[PDB]
């Protein structure tokens, strides 16, 4: 977006000075953002709405799209 990677100032994954991520982790907030680290693919970011495939995250992303 602009120059920020997180939305919380207390979050330990984004320099509060530049409201951006902290140069050490790889995600300040997302459906698949591990403790300051890019979650690994095969991450269930959300469950379908009945009975079928589920939502999985990649090995380099920190958010989750939609498929159900």
């Amino acid at each position: 977006g602009k120059e920020c990677d997180c939305s919380s100032p207390e979050n330990p994954c984004c320099d509060a000075a530049t409201c951006k991520l902290r140069p050490g982790a790889q995600c300040g907030e997302g459906l698949c953002c591990e403790q300051c680290k890019f979650s690994r693919a095969g991450k269930i970011c959300r469950i379908a709405k009945g009975d079928w495939n589920d939502d999985r995250c990649t090995g380099q992303s920190a958010d989750c799209p939609r498929y159900h």
